């Protein structure tokens, strides 16, 4: 049982160390780097998924969340609220070319 625990540990401190960042200065369309596709570059655009589904598993199996993640977490609720629908800004000045 010892051993197992170990293994355990061992794993979750091996995934355990990694950091994310999801400030950006490039929260519009960057039109002029493309042709008629129009490119939100943002690191919030897979971070936000990537942390909650991870929160949600940590959570879900009882394991404490760093307060760096946390913080970033309650940052990344308020951004998917909005970025559920900027898609369809994005959508739509695509599909108008």
């Amino acid at each position: 049982t010892k051993s197992i625990k170990d293994y355990e540990d061992q794993k979750i401190l091996s995934w355990e160390k990694e950091v994310e960042d999801s400030s950006q200065d490039k929260l519009k369309q960057t039109l002029l780097c493309k042709d008629e596709n129009d490119l939100i570059k943002v690191n919030f655009d897979p971070s936000l998924v990537r942390l909650l589904k991870e929160v949600k598993y940590f959570l879900l199996l009882r394991l404490e969340v760093p307060t760096t993640a946390k913080d970033i977490y309650t940052k990344a609720e308020t951004y998917r609220t909005q970025i559920v629908a900027l898609d369809m800004i994005v959508d739509n000045y695509n599909h108008i070319k």
